[PDB]
Protein backbone atom coordinates (compact mmCIF):
# COMPACT_ATOMS: atom_id res chain seq x y z
CA UNK A 1 0.00 0.00 0.00
CA UNK A 2 2.12 0.38 2.65
CA UNK A 3 -1.62 0.03 4.12
CA UNK A 4 -2.16 -2.46 1.36
CA UNK A 5 1.10 -4.46 2.01
CA UNK A 6 -0.62 -6.24 5.15
CA UNK A 7 -3.87 -7.66 5.89
CA UNK A 8 -4.89 -8.03 1.96
CA UNK A 9 -5.10 -11.50 -1.00
CA UNK A 10 -2.03 -11.19 -3.15
CA UNK A 11 -3.58 -10.70 -6.69
CA UNK A 12 -1.76 -13.73 -8.48
CA UNK A 13 0.40 -11.31 -11.36
CA UNK A 14 2.07 -10.21 -7.59
CA UNK A 15 2.71 -13.39 -6.06
CA UNK A 16 4.13 -14.76 -9.72
CA UNK A 17 6.60 -12.01 -9.14
CA UNK A 18 7.24 -12.82 -5.48
CA UNK A 19 8.32 -16.28 -7.09
CA UNK A 20 10.39 -14.55 -9.22
CA UNK A 21 12.55 -12.75 -6.75
CA UNK A 22 12.90 -15.28 -4.54
CA UNK A 23 14.44 -17.26 -7.17
CA UNK A 24 16.28 -14.47 -8.09
CA UNK A 25 17.72 -13.13 -4.61
CA UNK A 26 20.36 -10.90 -5.35
CA UNK A 27 20.83 -7.03 -6.27
CA UNK A 28 23.86 -8.06 -8.22
CA UNK A 29 21.51 -10.10 -11.02
CA UNK A 30 19.47 -7.27 -11.70
CA UNK A 31 22.34 -5.82 -13.16
CA UNK A 32 23.89 -8.83 -15.31
CA UNK A 33 20.10 -9.16 -16.46
CA UNK A 34 19.82 -5.75 -17.72
CA UNK A 35 23.17 -5.88 -19.24
CA UNK A 36 22.13 -9.28 -20.98
CA UNK A 37 18.75 -7.85 -22.50
CA UNK A 38 21.11 -5.22 -23.53
CA UNK A 39 23.41 -7.88 -25.55
CA UNK A 40 19.87 -9.03 -26.79
CA UNK A 41 18.62 -5.97 -28.24
CA UNK A 42 22.52 -5.87 -30.14
CA UNK A 43 23.22 -2.42 -27.89
CA UNK A 44 26.87 -1.45 -27.86
CA UNK A 45 27.10 0.30 -24.50
CA UNK A 46 24.85 0.25 -21.73
CA UNK A 47 25.29 2.98 -18.53
CA UNK A 48 23.63 3.03 -15.33
CA UNK A 49 23.00 5.95 -13.55
CA UNK A 50 22.02 7.05 -9.67
CA UNK A 51 20.15 9.74 -9.64
CA UNK A 52 19.30 11.43 -6.60
CA UNK A 53 16.71 14.48 -8.25
CA UNK A 54 13.16 14.75 -6.39
CA UNK A 55 10.99 15.57 -9.05
CA UNK A 56 7.66 18.00 -8.13
CA UNK A 57 4.39 16.58 -7.65
CA UNK A 58 1.52 19.40 -9.11
CA UNK A 59 1.41 17.70 -12.83
CA UNK A 60 1.01 14.26 -12.40
CA UNK A 61 -1.18 11.33 -14.10
CA UNK A 62 -2.57 11.08 -10.51
CA UNK A 63 -1.86 12.20 -6.83
CA UNK A 64 -1.02 8.34 -6.37
CA UNK A 65 2.01 8.76 -8.84
CA UNK A 66 3.71 10.81 -6.28
CA UNK A 67 5.78 8.54 -4.63
CA UNK A 68 7.48 7.46 -7.86
CA UNK A 69 8.99 11.13 -8.26
CA UNK A 70 12.34 10.71 -6.13
CA UNK A 71 15.63 9.03 -6.62
CA UNK A 72 15.40 6.23 -9.29
CA UNK A 73 17.90 4.32 -10.80
CA UNK A 74 18.23 4.53 -14.58
CA UNK A 75 19.83 2.55 -17.73
CA UNK A 76 20.57 3.34 -20.43
CA UNK A 77 21.34 1.55 -23.77
CA UNK A 78 22.06 2.41 -27.52
CA UNK A 79 19.26 -0.21 -29.14
CA UNK A 80 15.51 0.96 -29.80
CA UNK A 81 12.77 -1.16 -29.07
CA UNK A 82 10.76 -2.72 -31.78
CA UNK A 83 7.11 -2.86 -31.62
CA UNK A 84 7.65 -6.62 -30.50
CA UNK A 85 9.82 -5.65 -27.69
CA UNK A 86 6.74 -3.17 -26.35
CA UNK A 87 3.98 -5.53 -26.15
CA UNK A 88 6.81 -8.44 -24.74
CA UNK A 89 7.57 -5.93 -22.01
CA UNK A 90 4.08 -5.49 -21.02
CA UNK A 91 2.91 -8.82 -20.51
CA UNK A 92 4.60 -9.41 -17.45
CA UNK A 93 3.13 -12.80 -16.95
CA UNK A 94 0.65 -15.19 -19.36
CA UNK A 95 -2.11 -17.36 -18.84
CA UNK A 96 -2.70 -19.78 -21.42
CA UNK A 97 -4.93 -21.45 -20.43
CA UNK A 98 -7.20 -19.42 -17.41
CA UNK A 99 -2.90 -22.74 -15.46
CA UNK A 100 -0.50 -21.14 -12.85
CA UNK A 101 0.92 -17.70 -14.75
CA UNK A 102 4.28 -18.18 -16.61
CA UNK A 103 7.24 -16.09 -17.99
CA UNK A 104 6.02 -13.43 -20.41
CA UNK A 105 7.54 -13.14 -24.02
CA UNK A 106 9.98 -10.87 -22.78
CA UNK A 107 11.66 -13.32 -20.56
CA UNK A 108 12.27 -13.66 -17.10
CA UNK A 109 15.03 -11.45 -16.60
CA UNK A 110 13.81 -7.73 -16.66
CA UNK A 111 11.35 -8.87 -13.53
CA UNK A 112 14.31 -8.77 -11.60
CA UNK A 113 13.57 -4.52 -11.30
CA UNK A 114 10.75 -5.07 -8.68
CA UNK A 115 13.63 -5.75 -6.56
CA UNK A 116 14.19 -2.01 -6.48
CA UNK A 117 11.17 -0.31 -7.53
CA UNK A 118 7.34 -0.84 -7.94
CA UNK A 119 7.02 0.90 -10.93
CA UNK A 120 9.45 0.39 -13.69
CA UNK A 121 9.66 3.17 -16.46
CA UNK A 122 11.26 3.00 -20.34
CA UNK A 123 11.18 5.41 -22.68
CA UNK A 124 12.44 4.28 -26.18
CA UNK A 125 11.60 5.75 -29.94
CA UNK A 126 8.11 7.53 -30.36
CA UNK A 127 7.20 5.97 -26.37
CA UNK A 128 7.18 5.94 -23.10
CA UNK A 129 5.52 3.21 -20.57
CA UNK A 130 4.86 2.66 -16.90
CA UNK A 131 4.12 -1.05 -15.68
CA UNK A 132 2.07 -1.86 -12.50
CA UNK A 133 1.70 -5.32 -11.22
CA UNK A 134 -0.28 -4.03 -8.50
CA UNK A 135 -2.81 -2.84 -10.74
CA UNK A 136 -3.87 -0.06 -8.63
CA UNK A 137 -2.70 3.46 -10.78
CA UNK A 138 -4.34 2.74 -13.97
CA UNK A 139 -7.38 0.54 -14.05
CA UNK A 140 -8.08 -2.53 -11.67
CA UNK A 141 -7.69 -4.23 -14.69
CA UNK A 142 -4.50 -2.77 -16.22
CA UNK A 143 -0.80 -4.07 -15.29
CA UNK A 144 0.57 -0.71 -17.48
CA UNK A 145 0.37 2.63 -19.55
CA UNK A 146 1.85 3.71 -22.33
CA UNK A 147 1.88 7.50 -24.28
CA UNK A 148 3.15 7.95 -27.64
CA UNK A 149 5.11 11.60 -27.97
CA UNK A 150 2.73 11.91 -31.32
CA UNK A 151 0.00 10.71 -30.55
CA UNK A 152 -0.54 11.58 -26.63
CA UNK A 153 1.92 15.06 -27.12
CA UNK A 154 -0.78 17.03 -25.71
CA UNK A 155 -1.54 14.86 -22.30
CA UNK A 156 2.15 14.57 -21.97
CA UNK A 157 2.29 18.46 -22.00
CA UNK A 158 -0.64 18.49 -19.62
CA UNK A 159 1.33 16.05 -17.27
CA UNK A 160 4.71 18.29 -16.85
CA UNK A 161 6.26 17.16 -13.81
CA UNK A 162 5.37 13.23 -14.97
CA UNK A 163 7.63 13.35 -17.68
CA UNK A 164 9.87 15.43 -16.32
CA UNK A 165 12.24 12.76 -15.17
CA UNK A 166 12.94 12.16 -19.21
CA UNK A 167 14.31 14.73 -20.26
CA UNK A 168 18.14 16.23 -18.97
CA UNK A 169 19.38 12.49 -19.08
CA UNK A 170 21.21 10.32 -21.85
CA UNK A 171 20.86 13.28 -24.31
CA UNK A 172 17.19 13.87 -24.02
CA UNK A 173 15.94 17.35 -23.98
CA UNK A 174 12.84 19.49 -24.48
CA UNK A 175 13.40 19.09 -28.59
CA UNK A 176 13.38 14.82 -27.71
CA UNK A 177 9.77 15.67 -27.17
CA UNK A 178 8.81 18.10 -29.28
CA UNK A 179 10.47 16.03 -32.34
CA UNK A 180 8.75 12.73 -31.02
CA UNK A 181 11.81 10.62 -30.85
CA UNK A 182 14.72 9.26 -28.31
CA UNK A 183 17.49 7.20 -30.35
CA UNK A 184 17.84 4.89 -27.96
CA UNK A 185 16.41 2.93 -24.87
CA UNK A 186 15.88 4.90 -21.21
CA UNK A 187 14.82 2.75 -18.31
CA UNK A 188 13.72 4.81 -14.69
CA UNK A 189 13.58 2.82 -12.05
CA UNK A 190 12.31 5.34 -8.79
CA UNK A 191 13.08 3.30 -5.58
CA UNK A 192 10.59 2.40 -3.22
CA UNK A 193 10.40 4.27 -0.42
CA UNK A 194 7.72 2.24 1.89
CA UNK A 195 6.66 -1.44 1.20
CA UNK A 196 4.52 -2.84 -1.09
CA UNK A 197 2.84 -6.14 -1.61
CA UNK A 198 5.77 -7.00 -3.97
CA UNK A 199 8.46 -6.21 -1.79
CA UNK A 200 10.01 -4.53 1.76
CA UNK A 201 13.21 -3.79 -0.36
CA UNK A 202 14.07 0.04 0.25
CA UNK A 203 16.87 1.05 -1.45
CA UNK A 204 19.35 4.04 -0.51
CA UNK A 205 22.50 5.47 -2.26
CA UNK A 206 24.73 2.95 0.22
CA UNK A 207 22.41 -0.02 -1.04
CA UNK A 208 22.92 0.73 -4.88
CA UNK A 209 26.47 1.72 -4.24
CA UNK A 210 27.23 -1.41 -3.06
CA UNK A 211 25.07 -3.25 -5.82
CA UNK A 212 28.05 -0.90 -8.15
CA UNK A 213 30.78 -2.13 -6.28
CA UNK A 214 29.63 -6.11 -6.57
CA UNK A 215 29.29 -5.54 -10.61
CA UNK A 216 32.84 -3.74 -10.41
CA UNK A 217 34.22 -6.91 -8.63
CA UNK A 218 32.52 -9.15 -11.65
CA UNK A 219 32.90 -6.36 -14.44
CA UNK A 220 35.82 -8.11 -16.49
CA UNK A 221 34.10 -11.63 -16.11
CA UNK A 222 30.70 -10.23 -17.42
CA UNK A 223 32.18 -8.43 -20.70
CA UNK A 224 34.28 -11.89 -21.56
CA UNK A 225 30.94 -13.06 -22.13
CA UNK A 226 29.03 -10.41 -24.42
CA UNK A 227 29.87 -9.78 -28.44
CA UNK A 228 27.88 -6.38 -28.83
CA UNK A 229 28.23 -4.62 -25.60
CA UNK A 230 31.91 -3.24 -25.52
CA UNK A 231 30.91 -0.63 -22.90
CA UNK A 232 29.80 -0.55 -19.43
CA UNK A 233 29.41 2.78 -17.20
CA UNK A 234 28.30 3.71 -13.94
CA UNK A 235 27.04 7.50 -12.76
CA UNK A 236 25.83 9.42 -9.60
CA UNK A 237 23.96 12.25 -9.89
CA UNK A 238 23.93 14.22 -6.62
CA UNK A 239 20.83 15.94 -5.62
CA UNK A 240 22.15 19.54 -6.46
CA UNK A 241 22.99 18.20 -9.95
CA UNK A 242 26.62 17.23 -9.62
CA UNK A 243 27.24 14.10 -12.01
CA UNK A 244 30.11 11.72 -11.22
CA UNK A 245 31.72 8.89 -13.25
CA UNK A 246 31.95 5.77 -10.68
CA UNK A 247 33.04 3.02 -13.04
CA UNK A 248 33.68 2.13 -16.58
CA UNK A 249 35.00 -1.05 -18.57
CA UNK A 250 35.40 -1.62 -22.20
CA UNK A 251 35.97 -4.90 -23.98
CA UNK A 252 37.70 -6.10 -27.42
Amino acid sequence: GPLGSFGQTTPPLVDFLKDILRRYPEGGQMLKELIQNAEDAGATEVKFLYDETQYGTETLWSKDMAPYQGPALYVYNNAVFTPEDWHGIQEIARSRKKDPLKVGRFGIGFNSVYHITDVPCIFSGDQIGMLDPHQTLFGPHESGQCWNLKDDSKEISELSDQFAPFVGIFGSTKETFINGNFPGTMFRFPLRLQPSQLSSNLYNKQMVLELFESFRADADTVLMFLKSVQDVSLYVREADGTEKLVFRVTSS
